[PDB]
């Protein structure tokens, strides 16, 4: 209950709206899901003319055919349609106005209904504030609306990217509650999943991926370059096989604290003895030479993505750094660099703020970089080791500079699990050289990788990964849908005879039929639900359906609208003005049959035919012959 | 209990099977025909479906949307509103009392609102009203717990669960009756015994508290005494075969339920009074669904006939023995260059194949070189784990044979060059359509399809000219 | 499978329906030879032959023919109780209003056989281990139920 409505409850309000309703799927007014409401002309405070309303357009540019404005309804619909983009370049376009009796009905396309209703309310308020007060602030409300969409089930980077790609490829998708997933198809050609996880991913491989230790051992037993470690344990001159772990063994010397070594790249055993004897002075015998072995310390961290066994996209992660003279280090420099044109909170911004925390300070005190230091030079300082993308760490594209050997290694690693998307992190000195002659390491592999960083990198060019993911399952338009038949009025017996006639040709198909008094699978009877659209949803969820037959009358059409979109074959007898709306949602190779009294009209894609019906003849005989060409 | 049954079935059907360390799994098959698993879980099962199966109170809504009999109820504090809701909750309901209970009326009520009037009148009157007025109009649930198993979407086997029971004589307490029952030969502890022992815990303490004398007095052979509300097959309870007494309607219902998930085996728990009647005319209810059920109770029932479910599980994947093998070639002394030449020669007819070759000098996977492990007989495992292999080429000399032995079983083409006494054993394990080539000095002996041939090579010739014409058989 | 031919089993059938079934089958395999036997006569393709007095001898005579491609036979209660069946296994079983004795015809089947049972106006079909049940309407004969099921034979 919105008691504020016009929050400043100024009595001179000149416009009124009411009767808001949500229409999923197709509807009598539009061709997609929408929100519908009614205009009005509240009296005694006559609205100033259109000219000044159109004049204040400094924010957005609705233009070009803007001369077509005939009343306030078209203006209002256009401005709500423009604000519906939410300053995000959404694929939501569409609007309709219908003047009936003395009122105009407005239909606005929507994806999340709550945000569209909020948009309508806000734009109505802005419109009201145009005549009397002459000022209104809308950026704050726009930001709140953007956050509202962000916190929705349809809101999300990967989710919305996949939805946009599916819309661009004209692939059905819809949300399934109870389960809580998204479904990309109809009948047997269906795919379900959440984010980057899908239903074709094994339960065993995903569990194994998180084992870490056993995964490392399994990877090392196949000869892959992994951080081997072999503990820290020393046996005086152990060396030999213990040192003969790999090429450029390069035992790195940590022990107690900081140092040296990293020069056993020369495999000379005498060099190893010299480093063991001369440099064991650095850390005294207080530590039993707890010395780590290769450590593959290259200081450059990369992430690689594999889809369907192939390698796509690569990215290098860099933490935040600072530059400048010795003013002080904490606060002043980060604060002024926070005030940067590129470091905004808008989703169009490449990256967020520095957002210092306590683990950052722990790293600072670990090295002793101080808090308010004096670094008066152009000396750059890195404030964090692990590049956290949510705390100022950024990413750079590295896709076009990878040596083929690393690609081969990544593909070989990928082709060992039954997952669809795999993400491998590596540490390398130069990605342009082979891993055989360069220090290399493999730290982690992940089964649920976030592909956001590959879509809009801070520096570089975008790459389309979502296209590859959808190509993995579907390859064209035809491998997403199933034959659908639409009726206006039908009974159970006619449905049974039609199903039998269809089954006479293909005897192994599964056919679903839905009408007003029963639901049929092949020839058996099931239970019907009170909500009419849930039956269609359940029939479309079936993983074995081959053909759908649906009866849609005027009541259901006006109440909530259709659920599907195609209607390959349409049969109509005695249609109302609303019931004709089924004739516009057809494909090129469709077939529409119309009966009007004693007149029969065939609207086959080839030619238009008309004929005069006989006595005691039935439309059964009319379609029972055209059913011969469905697939 | 299940792993060994699967192993025995695989041995019966001549299917290779071996254990994978570093992974904790068992693998059946060799190349692209492999299947990995543990107990009744396999690599083709889905992740989100298996996670959804364990989220209770959400599967109930999913199974209630599509019209299925599930237990649901309501809470009321008034009179007419209850009667209203009960109609939409389904009419064959039971009213029951809140906490007063008295001896619970339950008030089975069949088809009438007037029966509802009488039922709630007795409920509010007889049961004390001091407690809350939460008159919970619920469904009617019977006893006789059953468990159904579905494999590949088809109904296979069913089993009734029955808890342990005791009877009285006239001069003995319950404990001595328990001891007498335990003395019975049937309830022994051999691994191979139908029924187990009877134990003690708090559960039967609460059960005795509900009704009955608590470890005192005598029953006097009037009736039997139960110990638990749940069978608990690990101790006391047992199972009865009920596969042949199931109505077709329940079978169709089970198939409809099972067709919606991407799992190989599914288990359904059901409560009903009669399993031989349709669920549309009795008290039926679905309780739980399990994704990784145990199938031992269907193989060794207490009384009844066994059902072979492991045969169905295995036949789901492999139709016959040849559907789980790949071509294998065995040498006893070879070099890398010859392996490369053989691979390139083979690749001309099948350009989209993947071939794996291993010897004492290095590994080769389709014109490439990889790292050779130090432990022989491990590279063979790594090559047989690859899910894309189409052909294997391996070498086994005398040292390898005397160290651990061969890893696979059977060969399609055997090539020997000046063999010793030990290496000749490589000719023992062959099929009936295999080809064998032996060279000694300049003498060549060939066995092909059971037919023998012998001739003599002259100088300046190599064995590579002999087996390059026999490569067309494995194609 | 290299030593067997397809077999179809009825429990009650007339000589007019066998000709229609053979005609329908021969449309897809014009060069086949089909042998059918019942209590009224014996047919090879569409021609009539002589019937023996001992019923089980006709099946032996048909299985001895070195050109047969498919067999159709019926076994009622008296035949089953007299001497029993002659072959082992079936690929398609049709039962119309069966009795207690005749139900044993469903015991000897393979893993991909088809079973059809009609009782009153109720039809039960088992196909590849999957069950299905529905109801016929008024003027209807079983001939239109099993005439769509002959695709597994091929």
């Amino acid at each position: 209950a919105v008691e504020p409505v016009r929050i400043n409850a100024r009595t001179t309000d000149v416009f009124d709206i009411f009767n808001v309703k949500q229409y999923v799927g197709a509807n009598p007014y539009l061709n997609q899901a929408a929100l519908v409401f009614d205009f009005a002309f509240t009296e005694s405070y006559q609205p100033l003319p259109i000219e000044n309303y159109l004049a204040v357009v400094g924010d957005r540019y609705p233009r070009l055919k803007e001369i077509e404005y005939q009343s306030y309804a078209e203006l209002f619909a256009s401005t709500v349609a423009e604000v519906n983009k939410l300053e995000m370049d959404l694929h939501l376009k569409g609007w309709n106005v219908k003047p009936i009796e003395e009122i105009n009905r407005i239909a606005i396309e929507s994806l999340h209904h709550r945000t569209t209703k909020e948009v309508v309310y806000c734009v109505w308020d802005w419109f009201e504030f145009i005549t009397q007060g002459e000022e209104f602030d809308l950026s704050k409300q726009i930001a709140i609306l953007q956050q509202l969409f962000r916190n929705s089930v349809y809101g999300g980077p990967t989710v919305y990217a996949l939805l946009r790609t599916a819309n661009e490829k004209h692939i059905p998708a819809f949300y399934l509650w109870d389960e809580g997933l998204m479904q990309y198809g109809y009948g047997k050609q269906q795919v379900r999943g959440i984010a980057t996880t899908f239903d074709v991913d094994s339960h065993i491989d995903s569990d194994f991926t998180t084992q870490k230790d056993d995964c490392k051992k399994f990877l090392q037993e196949l000869g892959f370059p992994v951080p081997q470690g072999d503990v820290v344990f020393s046996l005086a001159e152990a060396k030999e096989v213990a040192a003969e772990i790999g090429y450029p063994v390069a035992v790195k010397p940590v022990a107690g604290h900081k140092g040296i070594g990293v020069t056993a790249d020369v495999q000379d055993e005498i060099e190893l003895e010299a480093a063991y004897d001369r440099a064991v002075a650095g850390i005294p015998l207080e530590e039993k030479i707890c010395i780590i072995v290769e450590n593959s310390i290259a200081g450059h961290d990369y992430r690689l993505l594999c889809v369907n066994g192939r390698f796509v996209a690569a990215t290098e992660r860099k933490p935040a750094y600072v530059v400048g003279d010795g003013y002080s280090t904490i606060a002043e420099l980060i604060e002024k660099e926070n005030f940067s044109p590129n470091r905004s909170d808008t989703p169009t911004s490449p990256m967020g703020k520095i957002r210092t925390d306590e683990a950052m300070h722990l790293y600072l005190e670990e090295q002793g970089l101080d808090l308010d230091s004096v670094i008066d030079r152009d000396r750059t300082i890195y404030l964090r080791k692990v590049a956290n993308l949510s705390s100022g760490g950024f990413s750079i594209d590295a896709t076009n500079r990878v040596h083929p050997d690393n690609i081969i290694l990544a593909q070989d690693i990928a082709q060992h699990f039954r997952l669809t998307c795999l993400g491998i992190d590596i540490i390398t000195n130069d990605i342009g050289r082979s891993w055989k002659e360069t220090s290399f390491g493999i730290i982690e592999i992940n089964a649920a990788p976030g592909v956001y960083m590959h879509l809009k990198p801070a520096i570089g060019e975008p790459v389309d990964v979502t296209a590859r993911i959808l190509e993995t399952f579907f390859e064209t338009e035809k491998n997403a849908r199933i034959p659908i038949i639409t009726f206006n009025r039908v009974s159970i017996r006619q449905l049974q005879k039609l199903s039998d006639r269809i089954l006479m040709s293909h005897p192994d198909w599964t056919i679903g039929a839905v009408c007003r008094e029963g639901i049929l699978i092949n020839r058996s009877e099931k239970i019907l639900n009170r909500h009419y659209n849930t039956n269609v949803l359940n029939l479309l969820r079936n993983p074995k359906l081959d053909l759908l037959i649906a009866e849609y009358d005027e009541d259901a059409l006006e109440a909530e609208g259709m659920f599907y979109h195609g209607s390959n074959l349409v049969v109509l007898e005695d249609p109302s003005e609303i019931e004709m709306i089924l004739t516009r949602d057809v494909f090129s190779d469709s077939t529409v049959i119309i009966k009007q009294g004693r007149e029969i009209t065939i609207k086959r894609k080839g030619l238009l035919e008309q004929y005069e019906l006989e006595a005691e003849e039935l439309i059964e005989q009319v379609y029972l012959k055209e059913i011969g060409t469905i697939s």
